[PDB]
C-alpha cells in the first residue's frame, strides 16, 4: 500500500515519543524514557485511502545529530515539535526547520509545526507568536496535548495531506 515515512523531530522532552504512542497505542506515557531512535508501522485509513505510516521517533540529544540526518532524509513529511512551556524548546525549532532542507535540499518539504501539551497551564510560548512563524515558514500549525490526545490525530493526519498535495 501507500507507505508515508513521517519524522517526529524536536527538542529533547518535548513530547516526540508520547505524541506518536497516543496515536498509535492509545495511551499517555507520562514516563521518563528518552529515544534514540525508534521506528512504528501502522496501517491506517486515511480520508478513505489505505496507507501505512511508517514513523521515525527521533532524540532531540545534541549528542545524536548524524545519526538524525540519516534517518531525516529519508523523511517524507516532518513534524517539529516544541513544547508551549519550554521557550528553549520553541527557540530550537529554528535550527530543526534548517537542518531539515540543508538534509532534504528543499524549502517546502511537507512538515507541520507542532505546540505540544496544550493541557499544561504554565505556557510561556503564546499561540500568536507561533502562529507567524509556521505562517512565516508556509505550513501549518497544530497545538497537541499527548496527555489528553487533543489534535494528536489533527496533526499527523495534515501531515499526510501535505504529504499528498506537495
Ligand atoms: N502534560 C503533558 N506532558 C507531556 C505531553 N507529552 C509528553 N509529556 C511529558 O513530557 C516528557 C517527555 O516526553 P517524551 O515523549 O519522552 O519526549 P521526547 O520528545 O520523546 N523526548 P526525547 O527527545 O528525549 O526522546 C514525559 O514525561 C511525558 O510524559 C503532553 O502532551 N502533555
Ligand atoms: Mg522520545
Amino acid at each position: 500500500m501507500t507507505e508515508y515515512k513521517l519524522v517526529v523531530v524536536g527538542a529533547g522532552g518535548v513530547g516526540k515519543s508520547a505524541l506518536t504512542i497516543q496515536l498509535i497505542q492509545n495511551h499517555f506515557v507520562d514516563e521518563y524514557d528518552p529515544t534514540i531512535e525508534d521506528s512504528y508501522r501502522k496501517q491506517v485509513v486515511i480520508d478513505g485511502e489505505t496507507c501505512l505510516l511508517d514513523i521515525l521517533d527521533t532524540t532531540g540529544q545534541e549528542e545524536y545529530s548524524a545519526m538524525r540526518d540519516q534517518y531525516m532524509r529519508t523523511g517524507e513529511g516532518f513534524l517539529c515539535v516544541f513544547a508551549i512551556n519550554n521557550t528553549k524548546s520553541f527557540e530550537d525549532i529554528h535550527q530543526y526547520r534548517e537542518q531539515i532542507k540543508r538534509v532534504k535540499d528543499s524549502d517546502d518539504v511537507p512538515m507541520v509545526l507542532v505546540g505540544n501539551k496544550c493541557d499544561l497551564a504554565a505556557r510561556t510560548v503564546e499561540s500568536r507568536q507561533a502562529q507567524d512563524l509556521a505562517r512565516s515558514y508556509g505550513i501549518p500549525y497544530i497545538e497537541t496535548s499527548a496527555k489528553t490526545r487533543q489534535g494528536v490525530e489533527d496533526a499527523f493526519y495534515t501531515l499526510v495531506r501535505e504529504i499528498r498535495q506537495h
